[PDB]
């Protein structure tokens, strides 16, 4: 107790040095994150202008689509396998690991690999997100300044690694809060005390978000408008939807885990069968990117279209299954780049579908499907990644429909609740586990 | 410890269904409780106005029943606290914070009636005090009481239902779900060691609470501020400045509240009757101020939209800030039942507004609205005096829906905590918990 009294009186006194260096990490991650994003766009762009150069010979343009992305794919699968293997998949598990002191931050290897590796997979139009990549990049960015400036101490190593990861999700979504909240909900050591200064992570998130804004202002990644409010007599439908995400989450989770296994057979561990296989996936993604663009790429493009109910019911069901397919294929392949963001599209689509049904079952509720799209947008995040506070807050920061907070929070819990009750797990904790298991075996 | 972690990682987020269900119960009661507390406080402030109209001609008589009404209810509240539950004086947040450290008892049989009826006295009197503390402590004990009744066992359950209590507690106070949840996991939970507090469960509690408040309070916001103008990048540096301003003020304010506790203690020395009398004097001053200068008394939620909208002269903004600082200290440092959290929103708004004023005239190249600076400054005393910036930013966001100001709100907030740290200041709740924990041994 007299310990506590002495501790209370000492609370929130983050070492100025830790604070100042947070500012620099955030800034470096911001620029980096910005740089990564523009990079991706540019290459998605060239692949479009090359389909223009050959826009008459249909079997040929199908080819240059495939190849342009297939090649770009390969450069990434290669860049990871050869120089930094810890930069396959998301990279959140990896940095999550790092915060436990159970995996290594080889920044001199991963910064170039993840950044350029990510440039190829994403820029090739593969179904993966910049989040994991930017969270990882940001962690290593923060690690690198720790090293360079030779900051000593557990607190400095934990905090600077943390602000980098928050700054990087911030910068990838224009979600300063979601960034901060991710580190406190999910990313930090879940099972024991740690000295991570919240105020220092904040300071990093700002500089990160600010960089993003210098280069990306007057446009937002998702615009959805202002949707209707949600009647209290309407809320129970949001508990049902959360239950549907809650049973699905774990199933989807298994599938990403198992497809990891099954795709690993195709190459056995071999860098050449891998990159070859990788390029076939990546070439299929640049192919899909032309014949049916909603089945491929990041998926952000169809969130707004879906929310405004501008899809038929079939089109929705198509998009949902077509994207369950190409999400597992892309992420369980090993390719650098996350599953977080492509879940946003997955959830939005599922929700909208559920919205469509409500609208005709209950004309008395004066429903808009787009409200269920918004409740569902971070619902997969809640059921599979099991960070619903960060999901909810992210979607909020991304869609500005704050009057939907009750529906979103209800579907949120409805997902985490039923995900737990059907014995699913935190996917990023299942993956870090899967990786510490092969490490001591 | 690699092997332990692989085990732990795979067992993560598996909250006992008992705790989950009980969180829902705690939620629901905390909600009804807070709704009641709010409807109660309103009804009294009201009859008190019905009183003044009953005598709207004889000004000296009207200035009198203004005083006595608030004086009587003040006393009744001070009295309930000294006599039956002394740990229901002040905010209630340091206490429930203490409870999470297992260093202060949750005497729910005593505090539930004392805080609820004593707060109803002081708030209903029109004293300058928050509902936040009160409903946070009320909710904590509601939490404890369902723990006792259902005889749940295990640390998880205790801390959890305690945490869920205070979180659903704050959420119902403000219609602010995210802000409640966040307050638990930023400021409320134990700061220097690990704990097992299901976030999932606090979430379930918070939902139920917020839903209950929505049953009885739909369609009318605590604060309507409408949509304001955006902030240009080249304007952000002006928020960092305002942050710094709060950051030096934060700790200064803190000292006054603590010192004023000491100064006010000498007026009674501990004596229940001197104390109660002093409360009735204070209370009456407030109910008088409520008639003659309403912006200097009461909770302040009213003058928030006005300030943001630019309808106050700088003269008024200065008058309000000084006089409200003054009566905020008088009321909270006196140890009546009731918080300092909510009236720190008003103090901030005004201060922010004031800065927006001077900002607007100094920089017409910016096309400023003084109201963006008010909204920046709302969560700012929360950041500089309480050092819970992430809660204040999110709280205000929930309360004002101006998301396009997230960057300046954040920036002003960090500014506040940074300068509050640097200028040698401490979190107000923690420094009150410690003051009380230290006095526990001193004698």
């Amino acid at each position: 107790r007299r310990q506590l009294i002495r501790q209370l009186l000492e609370r929130d006194k983050t070492p100025l040095a830790i604070l100042f260096m947070a500012a620099v990490v955030g800034t470096l991650v911001g620029l980096a994150a910005v740089a990564f994003d523009k990079g991706v766009a540019w290459l998605q762009n060239q692949r479009m202008g090359a389909l223009v150069h050959t826009a008459d010979n249909y079997p040929l343009l199908l080819t240059v689509a495939f190849l342009c992305s297939a090649v770009l794919a390969m450069f990434g699968y290669f860049l990871v396998r050869k120089y930094a293997p810890e930069a396959g998949g998301s990279g959140i598990p990896e940095i999550e690991g790092a915060l436990e002191d159970q995996r290594p931050v080889r920044w001199w290897r991963v910064l170039p690999v993840k950044f350029f590796g990510g440039l190829g997979t994403l820029g090739g139009g593969m179904v993966l997100g910049r989040a994991g990549p930017t969270v990882q990049i940001g962690g290593n960015i923060g690690r690198m300044v720790l090293d360079i400036f030779r900051l000593k101490g557990d607190e400095a190593r934990h905090t600077l690694l943390a602000t980098g990861a928050a700054a990087g999700l911030a910068a990838a979504f224009n979600a300063p809060l979601a960034g901060i909240l991710f580190i406190i909900e999910e990313m930090r050591p879940q099972f024991r005390y740690t000295l991570i200064s919240i105020k220092a992570v904040f300071i990093g998130v700002i500089m990160s978000t600010i960089m993003y804004r210098i280069f990306n202002h007057e446009v937002a990644l998702i615009d959805v408008g202002k949707l209707s409010d949600a009647p209290l007599n309407t809320l129970w439908l949001y508990l049902i939807l959360g239950i549907i995400f809650g049973i699905f989450g774990p199933i989807f989770n298994k599938w990403v885990l198992g497809m990891q296994d099954l795709l690993h057979r195709v190459h056995g561990g071999n860098i050449t069968k891998w990159v070859l296989m990788g390029g076939a996936i990546g070439g299929l993604c640049g192919l899909l990117g032309f014949v049916a663009p909603a089945t491929s790429g990041g998926g952000f493009n169809l969130i707004p279209i879906a929310t405004a109910g501008n899809f038929s019911m079939g089109m929705l069901v198509f998009i949902f299954v077509a994207r369950v397919i190409t999400t597992l294929l892309c992420f369980s392949s090993g390719a650098p780049g996350g599953i977080f963001a492509p879940m946003l599209a997955l959830g939005t689509v599922l929700g909208t579908a559920f919205g469509m049904v409500a609208v005709e079952l209950f004309p008395q509720y004066h429903l808009e499907a787009g409200t269920f799209a918004i409740a569902g947008m971070g619902a997969l995040l809640a059921a599979s990644i099991r960070a619903p506070l960060t999901g909810i807050i992210l979607v909020l920061e991304m869609t500005d429909n704050y009057q939907l907070i009750l529906p979103m929070i209800i579907t949120g819990l409805g997902a985490t609740l039923l995900a737990q009750f059907t014995g699913g797990k935190p996917l990023y904790s299942a993956i870090l586990a899967r990786t510490l298991a092969k490490q001591e075996a």
